[PDB]
């Protein structure tokens, strides 16, 4: 009698991330090198569960007596640790009780909740992100009906943060707009503002009146836990309102447990309470309450001196391994006759950098050498090991 | 100057549940009875972790070697088990590859993913739900810009399903609409269509051409795992298209791990694959990928003969305790002089029923007797025990 509701739906475009992965799997050649992954890998090319996380999970197995619903905002202790880690022990923001935190399904969940909150309860209509940025920013903000505009950030030819370009392009951003910044380890460029630059940005936001949103997914992967929050804290010291979307997917290697938070900051407790009540409403209309396991693991670790120390040591090992691969990469290319300077790799932090390779070189690297990078030329330095570095570099030299 | 973006936010109205819970916890009377809870409770008033679940969690602790991201649609084995559980092994839908399943953060997440998917990819503008229905249904669909309309369902004076009024009120639903049915254990009335009524409803849906969405959160809490899916399957045999939002929160006592799924069904494999590609985009724009822990617990239990037998016996005990409390409630009311027919309670399924008490009687019950129900008069028979039944029923008889 009646035609289907699904019949006229059009096929989505193929996901290039998934496409590249499928390709890699089908490739049977033994010396493959995967610089296209979006996760940390160790020196054996695995992504193990942290020791601190295994121990916390064992503790939970032994001690949990119920799985009953967490409240909309999740585990309160996770909320408190999050705010301490973000703003620092004895922060005036915390003291003044100006921050509210909801545990969310990852930083992605945090970004979506922020978007829905903003769309339904404020006059925000536009969100500014850096060119380039994390691939899923646009879709998340558009899904809530928010326009996404790009500001100047990376100078690709020169491998630098073009600060003057950044400042100038943001002059177009009005009070009523949101401006998104990566807390540290900018994804995918690996280049962050200096402190002084963060301070200039914080000052500008106060002057122009726009609302800062700090997406911080790599705390501890740049210079260290406290240093990586310095930028966020520059904004907190100046702007009376903030949104922070934090993730533990990477700094705890808890990717698949979906562990993060959305933190609201306002001028005072009463004001943040009103705002945060509406954030709770956006969550309720989404996934209702967040998943316990991952966030409980994090709370367990941070609340326990011994476990926290073990976690900090592993994280430090991970930050340092990435820096070691950056250094080794640059030295090995030079040793292998690269007709070009790659020292910008040393000036960058986190897993990702733009290699500067053309899409044709990327293609040739995969087809001829089984060396896999993203078509943008993005590379994940954690995909490098002391054992794969030499062939990797020989391949790159051969395509220049 | 630049005023606060949040400065002027109007607060969300308080969740009356939270106020009532505070009252309960502050109530020092030794005789208080809590019938307002939203989860299963055993005879001791606890919501324990199932044994099958603890065993699976030990297996995961001992055998998991990574936390890297799941794919957008979750664990494939969790998808397969879900489909077999819903449609039954050797189902023509499965054989024919007409179904695609995304693991989601709870049944709530699945409902939200379904709403986003529909709003962005189809002509659906309107969703029909029972009066009454699960309280969060309206918020979720509204958040995607879908209008929510109510169809006739419960006859509160007589404690029945007014099937004739249901049918008639659905004459208003149009070919392009969605109509949502509770799979079993209607929440909060506990009254489900009979199989014959289900078959009639499926026929009607083909005749009118609206899209059935089946919300199934209590499979196994009614008469049994297979019997509880009868309604859904009657729909599956008739209507070429379907959406199913399923949950493991209650039947695995996994509430806070957020384990559920959204399943799409279409006329053929090509069409569902196409639709499902768009559902994935909806997830990507939300929380990106689902949490592993709870779903992996479920997949581990259902994949292992021994674990499965342990879980089914645990669920059976739960189902049967709920039935005993319903029977004891009815008989104890008679004993204490109700003299009003409460037999409807025996004809209902799951832990919830409308007691039929007025808001005045509810108030009196709490204030005078420490018996707590929700304002709607919803009660949870799992808040009942052989030990609190007598005073509970005497309290009720006294306010009649």
């Amino acid at each position: 009698h009646h035609v289907g509701t699904f019949e006229n739906i059009t096929a989505a475009p193929a996901d290039p991330i998934l496409g590249l992965a499928d390709l890699f799997r089908a490739d049977e050649r033994p010396g493959k090198v995967d610089l296209g992954v979006g996760v940390y890998k160790d020196e054996t090319g695995k992504t193990p569960v942290m020791t601190s996380v295994k121990k916390a999970e064992q503790y939970l197995l032994e001690n949990e007596t119920t799985k009953t619903y967490l409240g909309i905002d999740g585990i309160p202790e996770f909320g408190r640790c999050t705010q301490e880690l973000l703003f620092g022990k004895g922060s005036a923001l915390i003291n003044d009780k100006r921050a509210r935190t909801a545990q969310t399904p990852g930083g992605s969940g945090a970004l979506r909740v922020a978007a829905d909150f903003l769309a339904k309860n404020t006059s925000v209509k536009r969100v500014w992100v850096s060119n380039p940025t994390w691939p899923n920013h646009k879709a998340i903000f558009n899904s809530a009906g928010l326009e996404v505009r790009e500001y100047a950030y990376y100078d690709a030819e020169n491998h630098t943060l073009d600060f003057d370009a950044l400042i100038n392009s943001l002059n177009e951003a009005q009070a009523g707009d949101v401006v998104l910044f990566h807390g540290c380890c900018h994804n995918p460029t690996g280049i962050d503002p200096t402190l002084e630059q963060w301070q200039t940005l914080a000052q500008l936001s106060v002057e122009k009146g726009w609302l800062p949103l700090i997406d911080i997914a790599y705390q501890g992967f740049g210079r260290g836990l406290e240093e990586d929050a310095e930028g966020l804290r520059a904004f907190a010291a100046m702007h009376k309102e903030l949104i922070v979307a934090s993730s533990c997917s990477k700094n705890f290697s808890l990717y698949n447990e979906r562990v993060g938070a959305c933190t609201l900051v306002a001028a005072d407790s009463e004001t943040v309470d009103r705002a945060f009540s509406q954030m709770k409403a956006a969550i309720r209309a989404n996934y209702s309450s967040p998943p316990a396991h991952g966030a409980s693991v994090v709370a367990t670790i941070l609340s326990n001196d011994a476990l926290r120390a073990i976690w900090e040591q592993e994280l430090t090992d991970m930050r340092q391994r990435i820096q070691r691969m950056r250094q080794l990469f640059v030295n090995t290319l030079q040793e292998k006759g690269a007709n070009r300077d790659f020292s910008f790799i040393i000036k960058q932090n986190g897993m990702f950098s733009f290699s500067g390779l053309t899409k044709e070189q990327v293609l040739r690297l995969r087809e001829e050498f089984g060396v896999y990078a993203v078509a943008s030329g993005r590379i994940n330095v954690a995909g490098m090991t002391p054992d794969n570095m030499a062939p990797l570099c020989e391949a790159i030299v051969a395509v220049l």
